[PDB]
């Protein structure tokens, strides 16, 4: 035993082939180390310790690798001038793990909503396979949750605090654009969309004391945040995410393949600040992804402490919150 709670810099670990240039493995040979040959977790008896995930640092610490993934790797057109060549892009599992002297202890308390305390802690070396997706209003090819559906958020009351609704069940998303080029779309199974929302709303309502619960698309932004923008194949994509949130389809008519108008933007506002970017013209022939929804990503406006009635609409943009969707079960105590 004996441990503190403190901060340290971490290092990572990945099955990362060297031969292929699947840009995340390339990235991952010269700057993680390989997955743990024989990896175990210890479990602390009659133990528990709290945690929570907006304070986190591994959070942070997280998002400062994903940066320089994605400004050494992928490489713009545009004083910057570049060679935009265009390259291959597949995201794979990232390990986190503490040096000498610290230990990662992990909650698998079979709901936890993060923030607070765990009661069935566990000590593990590293994380465990982390998907590093850049992506927006929902979040995809995520961990799911083991038991129930749960809403995450730091100050629920709170109107500028980004919500994170953990699903349990993955709805299979499916985006094309085949053979003007960039004009794509995405197939979703609105019958499994619809059912999962079903439950969402009623999640809503528990936590919001049986208040009617509704969906509105975004206020008003810049597409990054307004239209949901993920990256699919070395490709920007841009769906406007207005038929997964109503409210009405909640029998009806409603319930078959829920097609998404999309579009492959080649200017794209950064998520890393600082300045806009612009890229090449897609790939020839059918480009596309299969991914999984897993997470939400809702900012409710606040000014109905009195209506019968809460709306929320989508979000994120700061992709921190990407990565909180992950590491939340997780902190780094030193062996104090
Ligand atoms: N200083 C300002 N300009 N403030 C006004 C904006 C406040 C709104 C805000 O703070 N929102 C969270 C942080 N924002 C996130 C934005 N995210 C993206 O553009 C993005 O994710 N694109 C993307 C997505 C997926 C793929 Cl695959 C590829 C690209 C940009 C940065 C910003 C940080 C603070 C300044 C601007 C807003
Ligand atoms: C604690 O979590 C583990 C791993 O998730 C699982 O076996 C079960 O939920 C709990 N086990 C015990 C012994 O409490
Ligand atoms: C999370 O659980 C704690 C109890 O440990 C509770 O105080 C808090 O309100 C909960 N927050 C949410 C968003 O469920
Ligand atoms: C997901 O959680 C909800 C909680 O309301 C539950 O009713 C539903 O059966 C769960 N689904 C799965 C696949 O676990
Ligand atoms: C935010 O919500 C939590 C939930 O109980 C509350 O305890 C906390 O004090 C709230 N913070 C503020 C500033 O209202
Ligand atoms: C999508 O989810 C299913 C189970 O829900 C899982 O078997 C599959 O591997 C997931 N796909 C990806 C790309 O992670
Ligand atoms: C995805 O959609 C394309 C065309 O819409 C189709 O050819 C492909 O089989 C689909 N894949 C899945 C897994 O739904
Ligand atoms: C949607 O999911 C259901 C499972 O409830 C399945 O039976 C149906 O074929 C799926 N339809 C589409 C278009 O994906
Ligand atoms: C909501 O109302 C139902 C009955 O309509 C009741 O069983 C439940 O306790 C209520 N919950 C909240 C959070 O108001
Ligand atoms: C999305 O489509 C709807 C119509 O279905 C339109 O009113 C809205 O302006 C579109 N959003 C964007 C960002 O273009
Ligand atoms: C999710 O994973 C699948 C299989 O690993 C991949 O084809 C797809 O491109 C991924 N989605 C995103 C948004 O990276």
């Amino acid at each position: 035993p004996v441990w503190k709670d403190a901060d340290t810099t971490l290092f990572c670990a990945s099955d990362a082939k060297a031969y292929e240039t699947e840009v995340h493995n390339v990235w991952a040979t010269h700057a993680c180390v390989p997955t743990d040959p024989n990896p175990q977790e210890i479990h602390l008896e009659n133990v528990t310790e709290n945690f929570n995930m907006w304070k986190n640092n591994m959070v942070e610490q997280m998002h400062e690798d994903i940066i320089s993934l994605w400004d050494q790797s992928l490489q713009p057109c545009v004083v910057i001038k570049q060679a935009c060549p265009k390259i291959s892009f597949d995201p794979i599992p990232i390990h986190y793990c503490t040096p000498a002297g610290y230990v990662i202890l992990k909650c698998n308390d079979k709901n936890f909503n993060g923030t607070g305390p765990c009661k069935n802690v566990s000590s593990v070396q590293c994380t465990h396979g982390i998907k590093p997706v850049v992506s927006t209003q929902l979040l995809l090819n995520g961990s799911l949750a083991e038991e129930e559906i749960i809403i995450r958020s730091e100050n629920l009351t709170n109107n500028a605090k980004t919500i994170i609704v953990h699903l349990n069940k993955s709805v299979e998303i499916n985006c094309t654009r085949p053979s003007d080029i960039r004009k794509a779309y995405c197939e979703i199974n609105g019958t499994k969309w619809n059912k999962v929302l079903k439950q969402v709303t009623e999640k809503l309502k528990e936590h919001f004391n049986n208040k009617t619960i509704i969906f509105q698309p975004p206020s008003g932004g810049d597409l990054e945040i307004t239209m949901h923008t993920f990256n699919c194949r070395g490709e920007f994509f841009y769906c406007n995410t207005t038929q997964l949130f109503n409210n009405t389809c909640i029998m009806k008519g409603c319930n078959g393949t829920i097609t998404l108008p999309c579009k492959i933007k080649q200017i794209i506002n950064m998520w890393q600040g600082t300045g806009q970017a612009m890229y090449a013209p897609p790939i020839d022939g059918k480009i596309n992804c299969v991914s999984n929804i897993t997470g939400i990503l809702l900012t409710r406006d606040g000014g109905a402490n009195n209506t019968s009635n809460e709306t929320f609409r989508p979000g994120g943009g700061d992709m921190r919150d990407n990565w909180r969707s992950e590491l939340y079960k997780y902190k780094v105590v030193q062996i104090e």
